[PDB]
């Protein structure tokens, strides 16, 4: 219920208002770096039950999910990968300096294409070129469904989730949608961004379409 | 977090001990029973909001929505209606004597068709036909969400949800499927019975499909 708030790692609010604030053409390169983000957690549970195999009891399907929500304007990315602690939100999401940020920003002030984020480590970020507002939904197999809140802005909250539909397991990426970037909750849209820079990913990729009956 | 046991009126716990056990053929027709409890629900909600226009704020958006989950052999009924407090969810359940109950009762040992328990205020009951399990998820703009449980036994449960997604306003009918009647997380299935018996519908019903991209 109590949201805990934390400050960001200054490079990291520097990076985020560079790509609140960007006229950047080519804004669907958010997807294939959230599709790899996705596809990675999926590696990491499947990697882990090698040796573990009662991590993947429960959530036994591993799978890529995205489902547009026209009415609040909102695009969720939903993986059933490994998912993440309340320690591991606060770490890998804004207090720790994450390597690539700064020099990621030194490579898009010499000339660098936004594409490249990824390459950096740091394509996460890449989610605030069609998005003024994130909810990082997770539950880890090692703690309680937590989410983490962003708005691009100099801070974060981590709150314990009792508002949301369980996750058996895995990470929930909720996008809120700019009003300019509405294109991204069609059917249509959302498969030909997939096609063109997700052709090889190893776990099914699935589409939620909801369509009036008659 | 902590559930909450109630009792069911006898005549009801026997009605229900009917249905779940029933060899009957004609099992679809537990669809059209909560589409036009859905439809009643939208109504109630449409006509309150006539002398209280702030009512329709919560959700704004009128319509049925059908969620086949196949991996949890579930199948969801939303609707956007009036939804049902702590208090109703006890009252309108499953404690207080139902007019038509123990008619509906005297009706079939007669020779009639399950298919008019509808004409006997009953309907809702029609579920146990195709489930063995069965959440009320509802939030009404007078109380918190709550969910009702029942697996047609002598007991249900009332339990402060903490555990799904937010309802703004309206209810859930989450079914748990029976092994036989898995047919019904087909979209062409719940497509032909929607078109068959539901035909004359105020509010549009919205069918959620899953597809994996290419
Ligand atoms: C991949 N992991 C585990 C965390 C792995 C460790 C460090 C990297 C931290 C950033 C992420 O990649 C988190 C994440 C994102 Cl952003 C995503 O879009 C989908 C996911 O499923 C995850 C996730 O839960
Ligand atoms: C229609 N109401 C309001 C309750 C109205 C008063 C008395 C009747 C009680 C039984 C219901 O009909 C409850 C209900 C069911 Cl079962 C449904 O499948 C969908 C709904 O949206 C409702 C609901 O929330």
């Amino acid at each position: 219920m109590a949201s805990e708030t934390f400050e960001f790692q200054a490079e990291i609010t520097q990076l985020m208002s560079l790509i609140i604030n960007t006229v950047y053409s080519n804004k669907e390169i958010f997807l294939r770096e959230l599709i790899s983000n996705a596809s990675d957690a999926l590696d990491k549970i499947r990697y882990k039950s090698l040796s573990d195999p009662k991590q993947l009891e429960t959530e036994p399907d591993l799978f890529i999910r995205i489902t547009p929500k026209p009415e609040q304007k909102v695009l969720e990315i939903r993986d059933s990968g490994i998912g993440m602690t309340k320690a591991e939100l606060i770490n890998n999401l804004g207090t720790i300096a994450k390597s690539g940020t700064k020099a990621f920003m030194e490579a898009l002030s010499a000339g660098a294409d936004v594409s490249m984020i990824g390459q950096f480590g740091v394509g996460f970020y890449s989610l605030f070129l069609v998005a003024d507002r994130v909810q990082v939904i997770s539950k880890s197999n090692d703690d309680e469904q937590y989410i983490w809140e962003s708005n691009a802005g100099g801070s974060f909250t981590v709150t314990l989730d009792e508002v949301n539909e369980r996750i058996g397991r895995g990470t929930i990426l909720r996008l809120f949608l700019k009003d300019d970037q509405l294109e991204y909750l069609e059917e249509k849209r959302i498969k030909e961004v997939i096609k063109r820079h997700s052709e090889f990913v190893a776990y099914p990729i699935q589409l939620v379409v909801t369509k009036e009956v008659e």
